[PDB]
């Protein structure tokens, strides 16, 4: 049933679109607006430890709107708790790191952080240049392929639905639910003349090992000064606070 496939990507785009946060046209038009040298001072002064408070606060809404976006996608919901919870702690932030490269300018290499674009020198207090070099890397790797907003939705639902992860259930379900993902993602492609983008998406491994030194630098801020967390989610709470 090719509808059924159709309805799957306006769906996914559905839910993509009122989780996304920040709108591609506003991210795209304030791209001119560019913190000064005095105000890339002051973010440089402050504390690591007041820069680690603010980027987690805006982390952990990050990760709470791609929850959001995976309790619409279609079947998500009818998978068992166990599988939901296993998914989500797999790929919630390997999700954000992919969305991202939308607030990513690929010419000056700034993103879009606090209401304007910075480079990556905007995070030096955070001492953690390595691996801010390469989130900025992956964003701009990401940008060149100039990512549609649909693009973006159905990558990254196949980002979330994956049955290879340890630990599910139901593994056939899950199976079902990403074959049927892939199939409208790649329909979708085929229809925008967009297949091109296959081969130059990231290779295996590269989201994963990226996303885990992200969440080990998480972990390692979050033991040494625990942030308050507006708690929405608790079975995926309880898996990554301790
Ligand atoms: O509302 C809820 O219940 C809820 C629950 C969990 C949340 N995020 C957990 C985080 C964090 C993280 C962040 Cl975002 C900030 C500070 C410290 C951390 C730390 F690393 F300590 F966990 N990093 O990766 C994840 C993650 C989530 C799924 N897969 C990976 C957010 C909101």
């Amino acid at each position: 049933s090719l509808t059924e496939i159709e309805h799957l990507v306006q769906s996914v785009c559905k839910s993509y679109r009122e989780t996304c946060q920040l709108r591609l046209e506003d991210l795209l038009r304030q791209r001119s607006n560019i913190f000064s040298r005095e105000e890339v001072t002051g973010y440089q002064r402050k504390s690591m430890w007041e820069m680690w408070e603010r980027c987690a606060h805006h982390l952990t809404e990050a990760i709470q709107y791609v929850v959001e976006f995976a309790k619409r996608l279609s079947g998500f919901m009818e998978l068992c708790q166990n599988d939901q919870i296993v998914l989500l702690k797999a790929g919630a932030m390997e999700v954000v790191l992919v969305r991202m490269c939308r607030a990513y300018n690929a010419d000056n290499r700034t993103v879009f952080f606090e209401g304007k674009y910075g480079g990556m020198e905007l995070f030096r207090a955070l001492g953690c240049s390595e691996l801010i070099s390469s989130i900025f890397d992956f964003s701009h790797s990401l940008s060149a392929l100039h990512f549609s907003e649909d693009e973006i939705a159905l990558y990254t639902a196949l980002v979330l639905i994956n049955a290879h992860r340890p630990g599910l259930q139901e593994k056939r379900k899950v199976e079902q639910l990403q074959y049927n993902l892939e199939l409208a993602f790649h329909h979708h492609l085929h229809k925008t003349h967009r297949q091109s983008i296959l081969a130059k998406l990231p290779p295996k491994g590269k989201l994963r090992s990226l996303c885990s030194q992200h969440v080990e630098r998480l972990q390692i801020f979050q033991h040494l000064h625990p942030i308050v967390v507006q708690a929405a989610f608790p079975p995926l709470y309880k898996e990554l606070f301790s």
